[PDB]
């Protein structure tokens, strides 16, 4: 779901950057959806964003899809030998309502 | 979703603990689903072990549902000033299909 939405990706900036980025970001009119995605540890801080969107907007924006996958990561020793270790991920589509009310 | 469903909580043990609950869990012939919670620095484990039982039997047990929520948490000083802080939560239900096969 929100295919094509505009992406925030939890990164090193401090979680009140990216909560900026997506309210800034769903306060443009023509744009009702964004996705929050991160990786790893960065994942509880992804959770901590959106839910510090939809508490401060409960009556307007909603949590409309959430999906988690990981990746497999590796790496070849130079004798042959492959490495590997998973990192998990997460996407949350925020989606706001209509306009606005 | 889910509702009733036995569930695995994230707590202090080793992701490995709680990916055997889930599984042993699942592996009753009577219980097709289990959900996994976790508040806080917790959810990125939770999603691990999750992620570990899917990549394990990515053929059979399927991620049915997942809801992310927040708690308002809060200290009352003795002269009277409310203190909160917000917890994330997250809670993923993972059903297995109908049997096995």
């Amino acid at each position: 779901a929100c295919e094509g939405a505009p992406e925030v990706r939890i990164g090193r900036k401090p979680v009140m950057n990216y909560v900026l980025a997506i309210l800034t970001t769903l306060m443009e009119q023509g744009t009702n959806q964004v996705v929050v995605k991160a990786r790893g540890r960065n994942i509880n801080r992804a959770v901590d964003a959106v839910e510090i969107v939809r508490k401060r907007f409960a009556k307007n924006i909603e949590i409309k899809d959430i999906k988690i996958d990981s990746q497999e990561i590796e790496v070849q020793t130079p004798e042959g030998q492959t490495r590997t270790r998973r990192v998990s991920s997460i996407e949350i589509c925020l989606e706001k309502a209509g306009e606005s009310a």
